[PDB]
């Protein structure tokens, strides 16, 4: 697999599979349901790490497409099925744009996120 | 009440007590733990409203000070007791300091949040 996935039209978003998930749309979440994630998000002109939920040993838990986080994660964790592993990159459209956010992330930044999709619920 | 309650040496953070909460060290999350929060932020400079879960209609999850979130809000939610609903005021270096976050968030911005805890788990 390695599977790549674009997953927007301008490139700004694609996502490479490391693991697949489970099959069927009953292990997809949807639109407005909670997902519970692990993620790792690095910076693709360093390769240093900004963020790891990881390293804090508990995952995040948002709703999927309300705009609660960056665009880039509601895009891909939607394309997603549960145990599913990826790493996505997004351009800074899709991330904190020309601005960026607070001292680890640079303006104009591409995101290196990788994310495991845990479970959802209603 | 109206209770104003200093939370920091430096006075980066001050919570003003807009609803009691309940009594009780069992009804105070603690450090480590999950918990649900409605708020409202808004810019101090401008009033302008840049996040809002209420607008959303759901509420958001974090876990306790482990820096999952800006520096005000693990102190000023750690503070808090069940139900108690408040205003903090959020100097930049407890926000998004210098640099700001994403066009909606400008570099040396005082932040404004009402905040609403829900509830917390284990
Ligand atoms: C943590 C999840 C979350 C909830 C609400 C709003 C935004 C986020 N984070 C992300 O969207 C992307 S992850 C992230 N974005 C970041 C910006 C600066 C520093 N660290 C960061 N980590
Ligand atoms: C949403 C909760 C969250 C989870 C993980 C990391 C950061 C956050 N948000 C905040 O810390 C403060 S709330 C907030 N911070 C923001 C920065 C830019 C635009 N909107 C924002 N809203």
């Amino acid at each position: 697999t390695l599977e790549q996935v674009h997953l927007t039209e301008d490139g700004g978003v694609v996502k490479t599979i490391l693991r697949k998930g489970e099959g069927g749309e009953e292990n997809a979440p949807k639109k407005g349901n909670e997902v519970t994630v692990h993620y790792v998000g690095k910076l693709e002109s360093s390769g240093k790490v900004f963020d790891s939920s990881r390293e804090r040993n508990v995952p995040f838990k948002f709703h999927l497409g309300q705009g609660e986080v960056i665009k880039g994660w509601d895009i891909c964790v939607a394309s997603m099925t549960k145990n599913e592993k990826c790493s996505v990159r997004l351009d800074s459209k899709y991330g904190y744009g020309e601005e960026g956010c607070g001292e680890s992330i640079p303006g104009n930044s591409v995101l290196i996120f990788e994310i495991e999709l845990i479970s959802f619920r209603e």
